RNA sequence: ACUGAAACUGUAGUAGAACCAAUCGGGGUCGUCAAUA
């Protein structure tokens, strides 16, 4: 955007994909595998727990003065809770 | 169903102005000393 760039808090997939070309492209048809569907690289998302962590459900929903995830409390999934009496 | 490329946080700017390390002072001159028996 105009002299700024912004940046993703994950690494794409398709930036692995050169790497996978160079490191595998001569034991099969790496381009040919991708156009069959036969391969996927997954993004790569920060490592919790030791595996790949995982998109925050929009589902999720804190207690807009003193809780959500970060706060590590009062947090809803409005999927299955619902909201609490008096507390948006 | 495929990482954009390429781009010097540089360019100009005196840590300086002001402030007496100084003020006063004849290299001079006279009475004892000591405490017992």
């Amino acid at each position: 955007v105009g002299n700024v760039v912004e940046c993703l808090d994950y690494i794409p997939g398709r930036y692995l994909l050169g790497y996978i070309h160079k490191t595998l492209g001569e034991y099969f048809d790496v381009s040919q595998a991708i156009a069959a569907g036969d391969l996927i690289i997954t993004n790569a998302t920060i490592k919790i727990d030791g595996k790949a962590g995982r998109a925050t459900p929009f589902c999720l929903f804190g207690e807009k003065l003193d809780g959500g995830l970060g706060k590590g409390k009062g947090v809803y999934n409005r999927f299955q809770e619902s909201e609490p009496d008096g507390i948006q």
